[PDB]
């Protein structure tokens, strides 16, 4: 039987009952999927048969394959990624944690008078090619339903406020996202997995290996643009949507 080990009240989940691959059938998909969407980050551990392609192969039954600072993953594209699958291939002897926040929580956790500020702000994020958006900070989840802050390190400014202004609530609401009680750091060991759902998380790498050699192979999953809870779409003000 598969089987889904809470790791924290918010955030992360151990899946153990798996062994990840090409042939994994409907229903075992079926729980995967649920356990991402609920924990938002999930991992699998001892996946030590695991190549690029049996990686590459099992990333295709969840969906369409396509670091230091806090950041969702190339949210200055409208349509970034939905999801990642990333595995262990090579760690230091050392540190090289990684960390996740739940998006979900940190907006159903806000005050009231904040819910009203973020469902109502709109975010510049950019990469400085030239990509440029405005998200909204509020998206509703299209799997689950679910509220989540939009923000991160791409983020330039929110759209019609001053740049101390911005700075000062986007430092505000990064520190509720990254907050212990919101958060999971997590040990990798060899053969470990993670899979994380980008349209419900923000992660951060970290940098305490003293630069000893680290490797992990990641594949990402094709997500969708960004819907804000009056039903408006992400903004593209330069670029154009990922293809593949
Ligand atoms: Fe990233």
């Amino acid at each position: 039987l598969i089987t889904v080990k809470k790791l924290g009240s918010r955030i992360g989940a151990q899946v153990d009952g798996v062994s990840l691959g090409a042939d994994l059938d409907a229903a075992a998909v079926d729980q995967i999927r649920a356990a991402l969407l609920e924990h938002k980050v999930i991992f699998f551990r001892n996946q030590h048969h695991l190549d690029d392609q049996q990686q590459l192969q099992f990333a295709g039954l969840l969906g369409t394959p396509i670091a230091n600072r806090w950041h969702t993953d190339v949210t200055f594209a409208a349509n970034y990624p939905a999801a990642s699958i990333l595995r262990a291939v090579t760690l230091p002897n050392y540190g090289g944690s990684t960390l996740w926040a739940n998006t979900a929580t940190a907006y159903a956790e806000l005050p009231e008078p904040l819910k009203c500020l973020v469902e109502n702000l709109w975010a510049l994020h950019t990469n400085r090619p030239d990509f440029r958006t405005e998200h909204p900070v509020v998206r509703v989840h299209p799997e689950t339903g679910e509220r989540t802050l939009l923000a991160g390190d791409f983020v330039r400014g929110f759209v019609g406020l001053d740049s101390q202004e911005s700075s000062a609530l986007f430092e505000l609401l990064q520190r509720r996202i990254t907050s212990p009680e919101n958060t999971i750091r997590w040990n990798w060991e060899s053969g470990d997995v993670a899979i994380w759902d980008n349209r419900a998380t923000q992660h951060r790498a970290i940098d305490d290996y003293d630069d000893q050699h680290r490797l992990l192979h990641r594949v990402t999953l094709m997500g969708d643009v960004p819907v804000d809870v009056h039903g408006q779409r992400s903004r593209v003000i330069s670029g154009a949507p990922l293809a593949l």
